[PDB]
């Protein structure tokens, strides 16, 4: 059902991530760790003590889709086991150097076609599949924008719920 993701939901804050590959995205996947530009994991260390969940949608550059949604676990750690990004063009290994730990809560694909409907008020209200990395969706479109992707039945919301 959606009922126990509704309720991870509540009063959830939201983040657009944008990855230029979708290798750093299958690593996250198996992983369960995403590292951001640090302007952005400022933003999210300062959202992951307001706010219940703080929960990450994916989308990599040119796919024309979401790749899925995670929740923040942890704010981000340095040192830990390596991780092994594929670093695009200028970026720096130290820029992403700060590692959050994440649980995914859907692992599937949505096109960008069908969130065409969802504005997002903190960017001009423009569809929400528009933004930079790090864009904050606000809770309505957020939460409705969860609510499109497919049900992802291997996840059980249950041991994400008791870290709440």
């Amino acid at each position: 059902g959606t009922s126990k993701l509704k309720y991870v939901l509540q009063d959830a804050r939201f983040f657009l991530i944008k990855s230029n590959n979708h290798e750093n995205v299958s690593l996250a996947k198996a992983k369960g760790v995403w590292s951001t530009l640090p302007v952005n994991e400022k933003k999210l260390n300062l959202a992951f003590r307001s706010a219940r969940s703080v929960i990450l949608i994916f989308s990599v550059r040119e796919s024309g889709k979401f790749q899925g949604f995670a929740r923040l676990s942890s704010e981000s750690h340095h040192g830990g086991s390596p991780i092994h990004w594929v670093l695009p063009a200028g970026m720096s290994a130290k820029m992403l150097g700060g590692v959050f730990k994440i649980d995914w809560i859907c692992r599937r694909e949505l096109p960008f076609t069908k969130s065409a409907h969802l504005t997002n008020p903190w960017n001009e209200h423009k569809p929400v599949k528009i933004g930079r990395d790090g864009q904050e969706i606000e809770l309505e479109c957020g939460t409705q924008l969860c609510l499109l992707f497919p049900p992802d039945e291997s996840i059980d919301l249950y041991q994400v719920i008791h870290k709440m």
